């Protein structure tokens, strides 16, 4: 089997969006641009590395490559690739805008190539079960729409933000329906369970989204993101015990993404003078619970329970 | 088996609703006051008494609450306690504000904290049935999280009520097309079908708490929200032989909440001299309806039909 | 077997839709106008003789007519009647407003008759399955109410507009996931695959509706519901290989009212200053797609192969 899971890629998603959520503090606090030019510069370098790795898959493992690409479950990860590459150009906008246009635009052409070719073929139909409704469906379909249209916004097109946004949010509206009554009815199992903290990830990744393409402006579209964000966030606070049933695995990044997203968001809310305390204590909770995170992706590296 | 169904507490809700739909109409009409009053008061008084019913539930029929809290169907009527108490604390605002906001309070951490126990629990599976996905699941994950919206912003904490209202509107829009579905494919069984009047109920509900959070302003989405609000009354009152086709009860009730919320939003939309016309055949379309409603329980009372 | 099938409205209504995309062009080009003109004409007259033909279908062969709207997967398409009325009501509005009123307001009160006669007892349940959710299902519930809302907006009453538009844009995102959900799940039978193409109607539809009602300025939600349409776009050209598997057919004009509300909302966008290029591409687009329909159908009427 291949050492690395495409699914670990959500360990340099992660680490770049909580970048990005400490870089939009340099203002107000001085050390915010140190604390977030090394979460960046650890993001890229990871995802580097993995990238690296994904490389040497496809050329000597394009066996398993194909076997996830063609699962209706598993080909949902191969969409982590474009949005840390989106990420990772956001990070390096800050101090090489070219190739950071170029790996945005990179990712974003990625992510809707793939999101054409395969999230469409699903509608064929035969191949995607009633069980494959799984949280991680969100990636391909929401989490990279969400992601290019905060990257081309941070570029200067709004409009196609707007639109890249529009498509996240509307498919995200139209996914979690079918997505909760699964997880309602037909529960899920162990292993799948960690991946339920993408759940947490739609609701803040679009709110991020959104103040980002409008210039961090806290409409009332924003409000009511967090409300949901919240929601959810309460209901997975309750559910942490039964998701961790089996014990802590890498596969708690999942929540990685839904946490950055509320950090950024609460950046922004917070230097909109709205809802301030809440802010802070969602900045606080993102940034404890990533750098719990951090914590047990050390000691697994250290037992050498990370790689597969 | 307890003499006071937990579904009973939409008779306090809906009259508290109604209450505050004339309470709106303070300035336009002298004795919109005085029927706020009346309908406030009477409100106020049966729920105090279906509370002390429940306490002595608790106390001494604590096996049936534990059953029906446990049930993935039953446990969405125990919401009902949380928002006539919010409902309840909105009606005493008039008279005294801190009474007021300790009911508006406790009944926003009680819906809230219920919420995070019950409805996600349903998330690990093998309780929650496809048969389970009534109209009763919005009173948990809807309408409570509206009222608190409402009942907040009421208190002068727009923000947070924004929060609320959000998490209630996009949990409606999440939880409607599965129960929808489920309506048109498996029915609904005769005991169960009073309950399709709780699909009105979050559509004017939204829209009500929307317009009580803004001021009251006649923004494009209230009108949207009556559109859909509008299309399911249809939608409901073509049905509504259907509905009782085994003789009237006081299941009935369940349009009380939306009756009450398009009356509200009715006066909303009257006071912006936004479609007069139809805001008027709204709101005495509503009280009509309410007013039949409240026969049908005295008759029942009369009668002795009312208890179980 | 009557010869015309009541799915053949989508003809007159595609073209209607795509003449008053091209009206929406007078003043930037000379010759917009006679295109408009010419293009509304063939559809008024497509539309006047299939009128004729449904109602020598009513006279004398009323039991085809009560199989299909008894029927919970063919009644949807009696929905195009009204459709394509108010649309026949737009183009005449340029011409003669007494006759375009009485037209739009016949269509709109058949359509929303329609929907609270059949549509709404599908609640009752029992006929309609979980095989019977085709995207035909659309036209009833989404794309009826936004041609409502558009075609009132015309005459002027926009808070009527609004709120029907509302109506059908909240039907559109409360069915489009058990939609979407059935179709990944279940293949779509061979015959049943041209009508994948309304699938890409309401986002476009939508957008053209709430672009018609605001005096087409682009918003936000324009932008968003661009997004969305343009995934979808994307999703159904990277399947229409699938979708013809069997060979063209005159079902393929499922298409048409997508891509005419997409020329539409294309011609509001370039008006507005806003994706210039995008617009100008979905209108080249949309305008040379529903040429080649028109082609197909004048080569199929040569060859004999139209009508039943």
């Amino acid at each position: 089997p291949f050492p690395l899971p495409t699914g670990y890629f959500g360990i340099p998603l992660g680490l770049a969006a909580l970048s990005l959520a400490w870089f939009h503090l340099e203002n107000l606090f001085p050390a915010a641009r140190m604390v977030s030019d090394v979460l960046g510069i650890v993001a890229s370098a990871v995802w580097i590395l993995f990238i690296l790795m994904y490389a040497y898959k496809l050329r000597y493992y394009f066996e398993e490559v194909r076997a996830e690409y063609h699962s209706p479950v598993r080909f949902s990860f191969i969409a982590l690739i474009p949005i840390t590459t989106m990420l990772v150009g956001d990070i390096l906008y800050r101090w090489n805008p070219l190739i950071a246009e170029v790996l945005i635009w990179i990712g974003t052409i990625g992510q809707l190539l793939f999101s054409t070719l395969r999230v469409s073929e699903l509608w064929q139909g035969g191949v995607f079960e009633q069980k494959s409704t799984h949280p991680s469906f969100y990636l391909p379909a929401v989490a990279a729409n969400f992601t290019s249209a905060s990257s081309l916004a941070l570029l200067g097109y709004h409009d196609l933000g707007y639109l890249f946004f529009g498509a996240g949010m509307i498919a995200w509206i139209i996914f979690e329906p079918v997505l909760l009554q699964h997880l309602r009815i037909s529960s899920l199992e162990p292993q799948f369970r960690a991946t339920m903290g993408i759940v947490l990830a739609p609701a803040f990744v679009c709110v991020s989204a959104y103040l980002s393409i409008n210039h961090g402006e806290v409409d009332t579209l924003a409000k009511i993101l967090w409300g949901y964000g919240f929601l959810q966030l309460f209901f997975l606070l309750r559910l942490f015990p039964w998701i961790v049933e089996k014990g802590l695995n890498i596969g708690l990044w999942a929540f990685s993404f839904g946490l950055a997203s509320m950090a950024n968001s609460a950046t922004a809310f917070y230097h909109g003078n709205v809802l301030q305390g809440v802010s802070i204590f969602a900045f606080v909770f993102s940034n404890v619970m990533i750098g719990l995170l951090v914590l047990m992706t050390i000691y697994k590296l250290t037992k050498g329970q990370f790689f597969l």
